[PDB]
């Protein structure tokens, strides 16, 4: 178990903030943490949402701030703020992390609304 | 345009050798690029298949490197063979370089049998 996270699942509702947090586990992974997503489909391309560590922040071109933001909380803590949640960002969430040149992906956190 | 993907789709038949290549194309990537596999099924994780680098070569512990091995040819050429195709290793694959602190996904290689 590389990750544990903290929401295992979100059932959203329109206009809440959802916030998400990643600790990883692994004894000693490269620097920082980054955030990703795909959508409910087979053949789903993973999307780069933003990358998190001590020293550097970097959130995709495509997102704007006031939507998505994150954080890095801690050596080994990093968390992901919807901030009004919307249709839109339906889908699975998931960080990675690097050790000893290997990918890591963590669990899906499945964030859909009601039904 | 990140990749170059030589092969942008496979159509093999059982106990073929199939060969992907890869170039990065980016002007600024960190050292090395990663193969990842994807399930062909919704919810489907990204698994790490190999590191490959000028110094370091990675397969994933659980893979046997007479069915799948993986190849740097030259500085921004990387290339993965499947030895034998067979019906466990249908889905799509893809490579994956970190630049500016962005994670990159080159497209799918979808990598099927006939239906």
């Amino acid at each position: 178990s590389p990750f544990r996270l903290s929401p295992v699942r979100v059932e959203g509702r329109l206009g809440q903030r959802v916030e998400l947090q990643c600790e990883v586990l692994l004894s000693s992974a490269a620097p920082g943490c980054t955030w990703l997503f795909q959508k409910n489909e087979p053949a789903a391309r993973p999307i780069f949402l933003a990358y998190l560590s001590r020293s550097r922040t970097k959130l995709a071109e495509e997102l704007d701030p006031k939507q998505i933001s994150g954080q890095r909380i801690q050596d080994t803590l990093y968390s992901l703020t919807l901030h009004r949640f919307r249709k839109e960002e339906e889908g699975y969430y998931f960080c990675s992390v690097v050790s000893n040149s290997v990918l890591y992906f963590s669990a899906f956190v499945p964030v859909f609304l009601p039904v």
